[PDB]
């Protein structure tokens, strides 16, 4: 009956998944047309299909549209759209800010847009040449940082929306406040998951849900209405100057949340700083004792120190073992930001002492990367010039 | 000292050999009646004529965004160029990837100055929140900005200069194509655009930098002949093509014809060439200073050339010094930040779908290597601003 | 064969139409995945539809989705997005400008989707309130003002694919260089006209293209290089001191480019600034001698005094009249401007005389205007507010 | 010390402001170099001027520069932008919403920069034409909503630094989880917000004016009970909703409570109302004068109140005028532009789908009518900036 509302779901997509809302709700609220989401559509259902036939899908966070190009033609098969490198470096309000969802709430969307569009001119310059793709497709799926859905349920029922028209395959949600941490109620974040699958379910796309909780480290919580919440509540504490009530954090408050949050979401995310395979394990675990087979993801801190605390051979392990545990989706969250960053510092460093020597070793590089079919040497290509110059070509008579 | 009236920041000799197509009384006029301050314009201008007039050269690289510069500025660089190509390959306002013509909107260079700026400041800001003082002379290194042709006519140069200047753009780069190989317009067009860049300067009262750039090298077509001065280098015997343009000779001769005559009318001058040859630079350096002696000049590394099949390493190793003895005062490779960008990504990529998180280690291992040389953006919430925010959260509350 | 590359043309919508490239040429420059732009379709198909059915489809220049969806809401059927309009207070640079295409060339296509965007709210708060619509489709097609394209033919393609995106059912372009006027040779206006079809191809849409010809003030030419525009040089002028080549205007030349122009456009357009039903008459029937009913467009000139240079029986006439002529698109460019500063003008006028009076005779205006359709004296409902607390409690 | 730190900030501008940051806290915060902002800085003193000297200062809701203009142009004194008609209208998520802090913390700003951008202009065209300003000045001050700063204090922050950017001259900050009915925050959250505005004013070293606005007239709702200044109102035995939300007893006894409480942390203060009332007004404006007499107060004149029925046209006549001897220094309409906007292209629609060119004649006819009061607009070109960018070709050309 919704897959009736939803033309593209593949058969048993929403199988476990449950919704507050009717269908009826759904033809009162999506208006009298019927408007297309095409790579919505086609990215939702790419990532559906993959992270059910792969050993799992790790992905990459990318700060533009060619940092996405290069992840694609290097073989990856989804891209992950980070918050904190919104708030970094990729911006609607053109400023470097801390990750506290500062930034106004379009970036996300505006960013992804960006990226698919980048994408399409890969398709459209390869499709043009007429030797076929280079890549399985040039639209892998974009998961993309919604935070907190920057207010309350319409906040998020708006960023959803635009993640869509966007072109965005999946999108993720917390149950912090946003502005250490302070947590939400187990009942308001599931308003927030609830308020996500709606505008999915009004925009006629499959778009995947991921339900993140970040109760391994925060001690705060805005209100202990909720029954759920109340075991993990320092009653004796009491309550602090901005009246949140002081809360148990770790791993079990995770899996209560994320137990309570399962049938409304696609996949779960327990936030951790600290890489552990057993915890890992403990958490999977627990979650498939109460929903067998549930779709998990996983964030790889970027500022782990991966080599001082782990054995080379358990960080070449890392994903494969994860996957095995059942999470389908692993990403690191600032790789793009990093790879920028040192990248142009040590291009800059040697430019300052050497000059156009600096520049010798970059290009030589960029050459020997051709042979595992690097192409941006060969850049006017790799922009679309001659895309442009076969349209021009056509145009003329 | 009437237009050293109007522009109070300008320091003694900046307007010097500069010759003006409108008075100061025109100025006024077109002023509007109130004083609107634009620091960030003043500061970089100022710094980057002090620069050009001290340093052997002042290189530059071409930033992609707001954190590829600071890296710049924190590597110890002192200017930034910003790259229509660029713009259009990966920050433009239309949100697309384009080829080097003018087909993002006119906004989006401007737009990037800015973000620099942005971005800029906030590690400024959080250098002296932390009270000890800048780890770099200062981190407004000058921006050096492509306009392209100024995105139609005089009016669209002038319109595009301001929104530089509001940006905080301490030179702004103008070239005379067509933007539709290359088409150049006539001299005096050219000239005409100059013009409306430093009316733009002289209105919004800052001693913004104007480099003429000259596309002559490689052109072969010139949309009218109605300029004198270019008369000797059509091939009338062509004559025309069908959409009306006019045949010309390329190469060094009319490079420096026009070069000499756009001189009085910007500060520095540029000739686009693609195969960088120290002799060729040689012969139109001296050519133009024998009709301007000591003019400021430009030059682009170009980042296509194959620079290691071409020239040997000590030619590579001494390139940039070499012209700087010549007069090249500003130099920049255009698509380096493209270039860093795509070919890092591309390897980590590539490395992370061979051997997952093995790849990434190896990537953070060597910034953890190069804190040494003065990286620090491994502290990514520092970097980023989050220090400074926490500053800013105390303070609120007592 | 193009048919199958544009899915919702109707049968017969290129009749008469040429075009340069081929349906391979399509094919490769398409990108090898179909992404739909339903708006654009709906819009470029229900035009067609008015245009052919109705005895003119009339509308005014739109600054704002506000504007555009009171437009609709009292009943008329398409809108006109103007560039003039855009420059002075709707643009991308967030800047006042004069008519010589200043602002950014993003600016128009985003006014497009503000339009589109408002008029989706629109549609959706009567969807939820269950009861029907109150108008006939709050997508009335857009017709929008691509200037001269924003430089050569690979800029009209741009700006047409943006335009499509943003929903748009038809785009304009001149053969102007704004870059008084100057045309550009009849082959270069063509080759826009061609590189605004092939973007249409290429995105799958039947959009409306429309040729306008500043023929008949413009005096000055960029190039005589096009033997079709040689009759009309004046050799003995001879040329400007900017290069450019003097010409002989008025209906002549437009009636030339008109004819030349007319296999690559949907609309011809003779843009005038003296509104006059005889040259109006001269002008169609000399295209419809070389087009036999070839649709045509009017711009009813808001800067030209109606009062004093015509009579109210031609004035009341005038747009019936146009039509039966063959002129099935008209329009008035700059109406939303002329409304929205008068209306605010005289509102801010009162009020500094008379304070809070002033503002309760606008708002008695209002409900006096309920009676007539007018809705957003419930400003609250109209905004999407309702809708909202419906969305609100399907969440809960 | 603290005017050190704000230039132009005339004697006396900050008496009887209490701040809970230092001077020191200041200068650590605000980066290594001066940048101004000028318009920020004429547009905040004027527009004190202007509220200590004229009876009162009345404004409508601008939608567009346009309609700024045309205010202007009519002779108001100062400009009022609605965060109501934003969500309408004018926002950078490009969509029309209900005013719940839908539209991105981007586009108040923006509409700021925007109005602020045509003024400009409209004072460059008469400045160019040199027979002196047909107004006091086009650059009225602007006194703009930043909702409930769209999050915490850093938001709150930042928002009022994107204001100073743009241009603003005042900025208001409400008390409510914007984010049953309206929703307080506690007395001690909403302080806390005004003073990372005053802290954010302080950093960009303007003398912005900051409103306090509350809305517990008709808030029957509160977050937490946790400030005891609040714990008089709320009614415990309802108790708690299911969002955990307090129920609370609304009226003019905790507005009068937030007011005073708010004073020492802003430069006016506003009681949101529905039902406009000048008894309730002169009981409110009382109230807080007797803990801070002379407390400069603000008021919205409903624009969804029906002004005729319930009231006579003698009341009507006089509303502005007595609420401006009570100590209401800036009264305003929210949402006179978008009635205006809305009634003005419904009726002209109308018209034309009936009669065509008859209806737009007859708009024409009202605009030739209205010359002698001193509209210009019929000159629709000249309006626009034509004459003044022919004057700038003429500079660059001839």
């Amino acid at each position: 009956d919704f897959y009736s509302l939803i033309p593209s779901a593949p058969k048993g997509r929403f199988d476990g998944i449950e919704r507050a809302h009717t269908a009826e709700d759904v033809k009162r609220l999506r208006g009298s047309v019927e408007i297309k989401y095409s790579l919505a559509e086609m990215g939702a259902n790419r990532l559906w299909k993959l992270i059910h036939e792969e050993d799992f899908v790790n992905a990459l966070g990318a700060l533009s549209g060619n940092q996405a190009m290069q992840m694609v033609r290097a073989g990856l098969k989804a891209i992950y759209l980070s918050g904190w490198q919104v708030a970094a470096d990729a911006n609607t309000a053109s400023a470097m800010y801390p990750d506290q969802s500062l930034y106004p709430a379009n970036a996300g969307p505006e960013l992804a847009k960006r990226i698919n569009r980048t994408l399409q001119r890969a398709d459209q310059i390869e499709t043009a040449e007429g030797k076929g793709l280079s890549v399985d497709t040039w639209f892998a799926p974009i998961v993309a940082d919604a935070e907190a859905g920057f207010g309350g349920p319409l906040d998020a029922f708006e960023i959803m929306k635009a993640y869509i028209e966007a072109g965005a395959a999946g999108v993720h949600f917390e149950d912090q406040l946003a502005s250490g941490k302070v947590l939400i109620p187990t009942a308001a974040h599931i308003r927030n998951l609830n308020a996500a699958r709606l505008a999915a379910d009004v925009m006629g796309t499959p778009t995947l849900i991921v339900a993140r909780t970040d109760a391994e480290a925060a001690k705060l919580l805005t209100s202990d209405i909720d029954e759920r919440d109340q075991p993990f509540v320092d009653y004796e504490a009491g309550r602090t100057a901005e009246g949140f009530y002081q809360v148990k954090n770790g791993i079990e408050p995770c899996i209560a949340r994320a137990i309570a949050y399962a049938p409304y979401c696609d996949l779960i995310w327990m936030e951790t700083s600290k890489p552990d395979l057993a915890q890992a394990r403990r958490f999977a675990e627990a979650v498939h004792k109460a929903h067998p087979g549930k779709l998990l993801a996983y964030n790889c801190s970027p500022s782990f120190n991966w080599k001082k605390n782990l054995d080379d051979a358990t960080i070449a392990k890392f994903q494969r073992e994860l996957g095995a545990m059942g999470y389908k989706f692993q990403f690191i969250t600032l790789a793009g930001f990093h790879q920028l960053n040192y990248g142009m510092f040590e291009l800059a460093r040697g430019y300052k002492d050497r000059q156009m020597a600096a520049y010798s070793e970059l290009q030589q590089a960029e050459f020997a990367a051709e042979a595992d079919g690097y192409t941006a040497t060969k850049h006017q290509r790799e922009v679309g010039t001659g895309y442009f110059d076969a349209v021009s070509l056509a145009i003329t008579g």
